[PDB]
DNA sequence: ACATTACAAAAT
DNA sequence: AACATTACAAAA
């Protein structure tokens, strides 16, 4: 009968095996996190553990120690829930192998020579580990007895629909022929698992819930491994990344780990690769019709109400603002009518719109598309105006609809949380136990059941959630297609596909949800945002929650690696060669191959099957590869060569293979060494005869072996080593470690050829929309990091929306340093996955495509943790001296300055547009005032800002910089820093703050309000847009307010009807008529028309009648006259003027108040 | 012309006997129809089985021709299913394989015909002629009826009630019965067959349906184009009735129960809609 | 259905036009009125709302046959027990 | 309320529709067994006696009945006549 | 004119 | 305390 926990009573939890330096590197780093931060905070620890050093052993030992800690806590706490442990990696084979090695470690671990665990302790420990495969493989590994027991125990044995399917699958199982039957068997297994688990969950949810015990419990736990996790029998789970993201079933529902990550531990193997893997699921989401969704929400939120029971306490207030917004939006855009298009070019091609949701907007239409409501036709028509009308644009409508839809989803998340809180209060049960019931209750009260699925997936990817921080990684992108509805030719739909977050945002969400993540990979901290997470964003968002190894810990790891891979002291030499293309060399063997042919071009075109256009390319690839192979054959001691190419040499290029084969034979005869070749060694080949043939040939035959594979074929867990037979090898082998002939004697690849990796941009073959989202995410990530300027990124996005080719995308990508970092990452992984053993030859030959020499020469990181082969490659590349290259940091600084300026430029315009829309909002006034206050208090900041990061740029100088751009023109044309030595300059002196604060009245006001009287010499300084449009206006307004208040003036808040038209309203001596004020910081031309000023005055008087209007300049020359103007801005008598103009309140030469101007203003107020 | 009966075997046998009658009918001792006339007459008769048997009687060449002609040979999700079904076909063992083969045939036929109809509805409509037309008519016997190549159909009662597919949509004979001739064999059992078909309809949630109708008919309007002439007036009494009903029964709130005996057993109501 | 934002009724409408698109009015008979069976029961996943699931028979087989005859179809029913 | 099939059958057996259905089944059974033209000297029909009282109530025109069905009806009616309620009056 | 491919998982 | 069963079609 299964072992219990009462067996570990006499076990000693302080006796541990001698820990390797890697174990200390993990534990010491993880302890300081519990000290500095709390015990409930998550962490992210990337560990650069290279393969073959014992990284799988270290991770499994850490997992076993966590299991023992859980057992000890359970013994001492004699009911807290178990701490969940996850082992996640990309491949299924790696998951299964890691679980097998964990079981082996439990079985065969010894302390001081005695076995660590007894047989019953071993059984108990093994009972806590579970493996979660896909549903088809889960079903196909259950015997017919288990499934019959499950069907009988849940009274599904008599249903016909279920029994017919199960009988069909059982019949298929016995007849498992060639995979032609197996594929259909897998598909049917998946569908049957769907139906069976759905019925089981439905039956367990109701009142007639089956009691699970004994044989039925065992059968259900065999069929549903997640039931073991739910019960508490197991707490360790081995699964893939995609399975982890999707979740797994138990008898109640589908459990999502992402919603329950508080306290869990994740061990992620090959972490940097998961960035791609996660993206795949993020790109598979279902598109939504925005018109249908917004119309449904508006129709159903107009009347339907929640019940006023205590379970729904304070939930309706979460939805009231959304109801107001929906009603206002529906009146604005006339959602009573359906939508259609008309005009030229709008029918042949659907309209495509792309938005990054902040400042990058691209349209497929050549002309701006307008949206007009035709009341006579009762229609909403999409027009093309062949002739700026801000209101009535398709982009505005689409953006607002997207905002409202995402707002509804977020409010649903908040309401689910509130419902859980109330239900916990009443029935005194986790967030997972009330999630589905909360969603169902909320959606059936509102009659919005059609959003059910749309809600669930959202809570998967946004239920994992320091707010006004701006970054692409937690805002995402949106791709909208406007096209005619199916079956009807007079209506259109707006199908939108979203990315609400990036993989880096998902990882940051998991860390911020309380999960401790250990990401193991040798390239875990690579400098790519395409092939790795964005660690700059992760650092900014996590702070000290992103742990790292100190210099001493890194040196300890380096010492351990050198002690297990001692090359220099054992006479192992790495010979690195760079191969250039040789046309005459290839021509020689081409002519010898077919001596009857006239020219080599005829042989390539006719014999090798190479098209004349591509011949040159082949003549570069082949002449290099052969140049390596010959140098391998002439080497006497070498036996095993791996050639890593980009294309598989399968039968599709069979003719080419023959040529290569011919050459090999000739070279063999020229050097009297037998040589065997293995062409087309790919994944499908390994699923067939599985790389054991190469090992057996190396073990039994005294000849060289050349293997032709690709980078994609050599995965993380391929392990290409063979068993050494000392008879066939001479004295060339050397042991580089101190282990006493550990188990079998194995060697690794001895010679390697490396090609330049090519197709370094990710792509998605799931669908066209998934690939579009992947490409747009890559462009936006490159813009976010700073590898692209906003102009380059916008042009690239426009080309991608037009539908360019992959070669042009690759050409765009090759201009970034991210491309070089990805190339070096691929080379590092390739050379690291080939040194997995400790028996080394006399000489290790590395042959490298010469095109990599310029790339590898730019490696600049700390070589403390590089492998020996990679260090040799880098040194050989750098042996050609240094080459002039552009610094990555300064170029990224320029690009990020442009990006921040453009983002602020568009945000200010959008905010001002929303302000000049009566009635205004209150969050908009708050945002405007907060922006002004932040700029006033912190013109420059020392640390990188978090809440207002897009108001500042990082400059090369301290407290000042230079720029050259049109602040009312194109944001993509701004230049910064030394690129514009003579240009508009941003500093403390150009804003005349020092002279202003010298005045006796403004200074006390600035001190009591906390406004800075000077600029700290810091690296973060405001962008030109905020310096010109916001900061100067705030300075002038504050100076005028302080000066007037010193003269017994009162100021009251301007109401939303005339907001931003006038800064303040003035009350003095109780004059019953209203007084309006306008302040300009310094003298500037009145670019706004006099008719515009009259329009503002007329608008004000339309709501408040006659009043007074003051145009005052804060700083200037005080000798200028004081002006009186009419409603038309023409000079008139003081007895009939309505506008009073003050040229200066404080002089610009001595900071002296124009008290005469104030007295004349007082007399003016007395004259009315 | 339709020949309808309950059993598939009777349909197949009746078609076989009609072909035999065409072949072997004589007048005054001389053959009634020549070989060309016999072939023309046989070309007008079509048989409509269920979708699984329709797929399983098409050769791999015909299906490959259809997939190539409609540019579905590269979809993965389509090619994987077809490859699996072909592999099952070439390994036709004891019926333990045959049940699964029939199920997958039905599902694949559904998916393939859906994609074909979607492709034919759009602007990039494939032109059908020659070998592609022959392959499509072999895969879709209803295409012969739609084109006008055939006008006699042998089918079962359930197949007649459900309808059959052509390259455009699913054709329903019941909506196009003006002028047609039906020969129904064993007519008195078609009462039970039709009843069994009628009793399979999907149930509707009345609260959800009425709430949705009330919410959506309150504001939404039809376009005033000539295509919608006098259609809006058909719906005005329904809008007034819906608004009055929702006011009367307070459809802004959701529904629930309370009291004794109302939880253990759900409430069941039966109505003949007149007096029972 | 897309002008009225009522696309979710699509399938239902189709089935209706299958069984009532085949259609002397104030004649009363079970054969063209049918029956209705309604179950009032708690919604799935929530214990504070109910639904009214209704199953209908809008016509009998005799009504279907009469509809086919009145739609212009000539029907020959062959059976020894036809009457 | 959800009664059993036996009670539904008991409800149905009180109608003359039940007797008409019984006779329809008997007629089809005897009709599907005379499909050829070569007949034996004697054709033996053995009938459950519970059918006799039913078959004695056949009243339609025997102009189109098969020979076996006519023989069955005549054999049943050979036991005289039994007092039964008229279908038309009860239906009225 | 660019650059120049293979491989994976969960299935609905 | 009544009455006392097999057979089929279209699938999604």
């Amino acid at each position: 009968m299964n072992v219990s926990i009462e067996e570990f009573t006499h076990f000693d939890f302080q006796l541990v095996p001698e820990p390797s330096p890697l174990d200390l590197v993990i534990t010491e780093s993880l302890k300081n996190h519990i000290e500095v931060n709390g015990v409930k905070s998550g962490a992210l620890l990337p560990l650069p553990f290279q393969t073959g050093i014992g990284k799988t052993y270290t991770a499994l030992n850490f997992l076993l120690q966590q299991m023992l800690e859980q057992v000890r806590s359970e013994l001492k706490e004699e009911k807290k829930s178990k701490r969940l442990l996850y082992y996640v990696t990309d491949s299924v084979d790696n998951v299964v192998s890691a679980k097998a090695d964990l079981l082996k470690l439990i079985e065969k671990q010894t302390v001081k020579g005695e076995p660590r665990f007894t047989l019953e302790q071993q059984e108990y420990l093994k009972a806590q580990i579970v493996h979660l495969p896909n549903q088809s493989e889960q079903l196909l590994q259950c015997s017919d007895a288990v499934l019959n027991d499950v069907l009988i125990g849940f009274n599904l044995n008599a249903e016909r629909d279920v029994q017919a399917e199960w009988s069909a699958i059982s019949g298929l199982r016995r007849h498992a022929s060639n995979p032609e039957v197996k594929i259909s068997l897998n598909r049917q297994a998946g569908y049957f698992y769907r139906n069976l688990i759905d019925r089981l969950q439905k039956k367990q949810k109701g009142a007639d819930r089956v009691l699970l015990s004994g044989s039925l419990l065992a059968s259900v736990e065999t069929l549903l491994p997640g039931e073991k996790i739910r019960n508490g029998s197991a707490h360790v789970a081995f699964l893939t990344t995609s399975k982890f993201l999707k979740g797994f079933h138990n008898t109640r529902s589908r459990y999502s780990p992402l919603r329950d990550l508080s306290g869990a531990v994740l061990i992620i193997d090959e972490i940097d690769k998961q960035n791609q893997v996660i993206l795949s699921e993020l790109c598979k989401q279902q598109a939504q019709d925005l018109i249908w969704a917004i119309r449904t929400l508006r129709a159903n939120f107009r009347d339907h109400q929640l019940e006023s029971s205590p379970r729904y306490d304070k939930i309706e207030d979460l939805f009231e603002p959304l109801r107001e917004r929906l009603e206002e939006f529906g009146t604005n855009w006339n959602l009573a009518f359906a939508f259609n298009t008309e005009g030229a070019n709008l029918n042949e091609r659907p309209v495509r719109l792309f938005s990054d949701r902040s400042f990058t907007h691209v349209s497929s239409a050549t002309h701006k598309l307008s949206l007009k409501s035709d009341f006579l036709r009762r229609k909403n028509l999409i027009f093309s105006d062949e002739k700026i009308e801000k209101h009535g644009l398709l982009t505005r409508f689409v953006n607002e609809a997207d905002v409202i839809y995402q707002w509804f989803l977020g409010t649903m998340r908040k309401a689910v949380f509130q419902y859980w809180e109330n239900v916990r209060g009443l029935e005194i049960r986790s967030l997972e136990g009330t999630f589905q019931e909360a969603v169902q209750s909320l959606l059936t009260h509102f009659n919005l059941q059609e959003f059910e699925s749309a809600v669930y997936e959202s809570f998967d990817t946004r239920g994992l959630r320091l707010s006004s921080s701006k970054s692409y990684h937690h805002t995402g992108l949106k791709l909208v297609e406007v096209a005619h509805n199916q079956g009807t030719r007079d209506t259109v739909n707006c199908k939108a596909s979203f990315l609400n977050t990036s993989p880096s945002g998902v990882l940051a969400d998991m860390v911020d949800a309380g999960a401790v993540i250990l990401g193991i990979s040798a390239t875990a901290r690579a400098d790519t945002v395409i092939h790795n997470f964005d660690f700059k964003y992760l650092n900014e968002r996590l702070g000290n929650k992103l742990l790292s190894l100190s210099r001493e810990q890194k040196q300890r790891v380096n010492n351990y690696y050198h002690s297990r891979r001692n090359y220099k002291d054992n006479g192992v030499v790495l010979t690195v060669k760079y191969l250039n293309s040789r046309d005459a060399f290839l021509d020689a063997l081409l002519e010898e191959y077919k001596p009857e042919a006239r020219s080599s071009h005829f042989i390539l075109n006719h014999y090798l099957g190479i098209a004349e256009s591509e011949q040159a390319f082949v003549r570069s690839w082949l002449s290099k590869l052969l140049a390596s192979i010959k140098a391998f054959i002439s080497s006497p001691d070498n036996r095993y060569m791996l050639s890593l190419l980009n294309r598989t040499l399968d039968t599709t290029r069979q003719n080419i293979n023959d040529f290569i084969q011919f050459c090999c034979d000739k070279w063999a005869k020229e050097f009297n060494v037998k040589t065997k070749t293995f062409f087309g060694v790919n994944a499908d080949w390994m699923r067939l005869v599985g790389y054991d043939e190469i090992s057996k040939h190396l073990n039994t035959e005294l000849g060289k072996v050349v293997v032709f594979s690709t980078y994609a074929s050599m995965g993380a867990g391929k392990n290409p080593d063979y068993a050494v037979n000392l008879a066939l090898e001479g004295e060339s082998l050397i042991s580089v470690a101190d282990v006493t002939y550990s188990t079998q004697l194995r060697s690794d690849i001895d010679s390697i050829y490396l090609e330049k990796p090519t197709q370094l941009l990710l792509s998605d073959d799931y669908s066209h929309t998934a690939n579009q989202l992947c490409q747009f995410h890559q462009i936006l990530s490159l813009q976010e990091n700073g590898e692209l300027s906003p102009k380059s990124a916008e042009n690239w996005c426009r080309q991608q929306l037009m539908g360019m080719s992959r070669e042009r995308s690759l050409q765009q990508y090759h201009q970034t340093s991210d491309y070089q970092s990805a190339v070096r990452k691929y080379i590092e992984q390739a050379v690291g996955r080939a040194g997995r053993t400790s028996l080394k030859r006399k000489q290790i030959l590395l042959f490298v495509d010469s095109g990599l020499k310029e790339i590898l020469a730019e490696e600049s990181r700390d070589p403390s943790l590089f492998s020996h082969e990679y260090v040799a490659l880098v040194n050989k590349a750098k042996s050609a001296g240094k080459s002039i290259v552009e610094d990555r940091a300064v170029r990224r600084l320029f690009n990020l300055a442009q990006r921040n300026n453009k983002d602020g430029m568009l945000s200010i315009k959008a905010l001002v547009h929303r302000l000049h829309n009566q009635p205004a909002s209150k969050s908009d006034i708050q945002e405007w005032q907060d922006i002004r206050t932040q700029l006033l208090r912190y013109p420059t900041v020392a640390f990188q800002p978090e809440r207002f990061n897009r108001l500042y740029l990082q400059s090369m100088t301290k407290g000042y910089y230079r720029y050259q751009g049109n602040l009312d023109g194109d944001p993509n044309s701004f230049e910064f820093f030394d690129r514009v030595p003579y240009g508009d300059m941003v500093s403390e002196e150009d804003c005349s703050l020092a002279t202003l604060v010298q005045n006796q009245y403004v200074r006390p006001w600035f001190e009591r309000k906390g406004f800075a009287c000077s600029w700290q010499k810091e690296a973060n300084v405001m962008t030109p847009i905020m310096f010109t449009n916001i900061y100067k206006g705030a300075l002038g307004e504050q100076a005028v307010e302080a000066v007037l208040t010193a003269f017994d003036f009162t100021f009251e808040e301007v109401p939303n009807s005339i907001y931003e038209r006038f800064d303040n309203r003035v009350i003095f001596a109780g004059i019953e008529q209203p007084i309006w004020l306008d302040s300009k910081y310094w003298k500037h031309e009145g670019n706004e028309s006099s008719e515009g000023y009259s329009s503002k005055i007329a608008l004000v008087e339309e709501e408040f009648g006659p009043s007074k209007f003051i145009y005052v300049n804060a700083l200037g020359d005080t000798s200028k006259p004081i002006r009186y103007l009419n409603s038309c801005f023409v000079e008139t008598s003081p007895q009939l003027a309505k506008v009073i103009e003050i040229p200066a309140l404080i002089d610009d030469s001595n900071a002296d108040t124009n008290r005469t101007a104030v007295q004349e203003l007082i007399k003016w107020l007395h004259h009315s």
